[PDB]
């Protein structure tokens, strides 16, 4: 239990320092690439706010399984935008960001039906499968976005793709994990270790990108 | 303590109210038009979920007062933001959120390291002149916001503006009040009924301003 404690305030100072990362970086690349940056910004900005709740709520002995899916239903949804901002622009942007964001939402919505019910129920099964399927739309539409670049940027996305394909796998292989067993503590600290390299990383990527683009 | 709950409830029905027709609305003015009326919407979403927080909080019977504090750190700022959505576009607009932002964040923070003290005591004093200073100078600012609009925008625009001068008098007048005396239970009403019309009130007048400009 402490193991777990001790994680929580980890993420807190990595989702600080990278949102404060970020925010100073910013300058280096041209204003019409800052967006993305904003954006990560911003992801870890909040991450940072749920992890202090999350570590009050842990040492306090009340912790709130909901203050992860507050922050997924969040920062997902930011995440998807932070690399289409990088990606696209105009209204092409604002379609992807509509569609895809609102698909990022029903994911993790999906998530919290099922995460909410006893574990192997029906409504944990319905969770799942439509959290799932949802998920993996998103993985396609990702991978289709790189579709088309061409040099550096193309090997900059490639990095931003990856980073989402493999380091995502980790959250639906947790939901699922206690059908199998008794994998409680371990998803908790799993799910934490994987917030800060997902957030703070995918923020990194997507100013590596910026900058090719400002280049 | 029973309507202070009550409020709470309240609050929560009504900015929601407010996000789901500011969203419904959206799709009635022009796609050039509709960033203030979406971040207008966000604005009330916030404040959907922390008066949730509050009403529950309240129930507790130990109320946490840092909550209002952190409502109000994010939403005062996109209050500024729609604002400045519907008077400005480019680069001036950019500018104007960074300077207009970090001045709103700054008199947010001045007023809960103020906030967090002893009523009267040097903390409390400071803490409300620089919050104060910086009330002051975004109310100027806003006044000239106005400046070379004509006809029905300088109409539209003048609604924002008295919205948001008179209206929010009602904030650094609660802060004073506990010097005055015994205020803790009523400022609490008032502040909750100030939220939901300056919010909701606000939002409603963005979205006028851009019917207006979408013609
Ligand atoms: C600059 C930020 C200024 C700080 C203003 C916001 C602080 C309010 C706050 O976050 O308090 C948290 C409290 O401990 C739980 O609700
Ligand atoms: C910063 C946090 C991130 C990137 C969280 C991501 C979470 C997911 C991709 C969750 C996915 C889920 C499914 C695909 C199925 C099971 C239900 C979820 C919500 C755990
Ligand atoms: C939706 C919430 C809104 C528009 C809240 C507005 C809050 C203020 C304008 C607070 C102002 C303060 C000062 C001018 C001095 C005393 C300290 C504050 C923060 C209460
Ligand atoms: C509780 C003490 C923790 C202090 C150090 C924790 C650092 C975690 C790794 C975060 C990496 C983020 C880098 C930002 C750029
Ligand atoms: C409690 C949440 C803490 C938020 C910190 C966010 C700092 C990021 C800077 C603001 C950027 C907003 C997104 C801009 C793009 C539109
Ligand atoms: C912090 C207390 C738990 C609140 C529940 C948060 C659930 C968020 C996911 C649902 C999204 C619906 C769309
Ligand atoms: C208690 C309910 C939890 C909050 C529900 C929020 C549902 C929609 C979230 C949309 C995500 C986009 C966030 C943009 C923030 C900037
Ligand atoms: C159990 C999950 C079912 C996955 C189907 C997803 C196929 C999506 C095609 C885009
Ligand atoms: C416990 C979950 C941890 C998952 C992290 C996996 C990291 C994925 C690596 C993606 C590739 C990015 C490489 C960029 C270097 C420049
Ligand atoms: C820079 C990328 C982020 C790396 C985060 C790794 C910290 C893992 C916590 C232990
Ligand atoms: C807790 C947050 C609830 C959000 C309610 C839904 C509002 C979503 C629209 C976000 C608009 C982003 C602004 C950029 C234009
Ligand atoms: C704790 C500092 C928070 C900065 C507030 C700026 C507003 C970001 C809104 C999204
Ligand atoms: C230019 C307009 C400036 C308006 C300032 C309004 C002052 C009211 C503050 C409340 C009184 C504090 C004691
Ligand atoms: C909080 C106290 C209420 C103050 C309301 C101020 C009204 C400003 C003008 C708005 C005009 C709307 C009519 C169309």
């Amino acid at each position: 239990e402490e193991l777990t404690y001790r994680l929580f305030m980890v993420a807190t100072v990595g989702m600080l320092a990278g949102t404060v990362f970020l925010l100073a970086s910013s300058r280096e690349v041209k204003p019409e690439h800052r967006r993305g940056v904003y954006i990560s910004a911003l992801v870890c900005g909040i991450a940072w706010y749920h992890y202090q709740k999350m570590g009050a709520s842990w040492e306090s002995g009340s912790y709130d399984t909901g203050l992860r899916y507050v922050d997924w239903v969040l920062t997902v949804p930011l995440m998807f935008v932070e690399v289409l901002a990088v990606t696209r622009k105009g209204a092409a942007y604002n379609e992807a960001v509509r569609n895809w964001g609102i698909a990022a939402t029903v994911m993790i919505g999906a998530g919290y039906y099922g995460e909410t019910s006893a574990a192997g129920s029906n409504e944990y099964w319905t969770g799942f499968v439509i959290a799932m399927a949802t998920y993996v739309w998103l993985m396609r539409n990702l991978q289709a976005e790189g579709e088309g670049l061409k040099g550096d940027q193309a090997v900059a996305f490639e990095n931003i793709k990856n980073l989402i394909l493999v380091g995502w796998i980790i959250y639906p292989l947790g939901y699922i994990a206690p059908v199998v067993g008794d994998f409680d503590a371990i998803r908790e600290v799993l799910y934490t270790i994987a917030d800060i390299i997902n957030k703070v990383g995918l923020g990194v990527l997507v100013l590596q990108m910026a900058r090719v683009q400002s280049g």
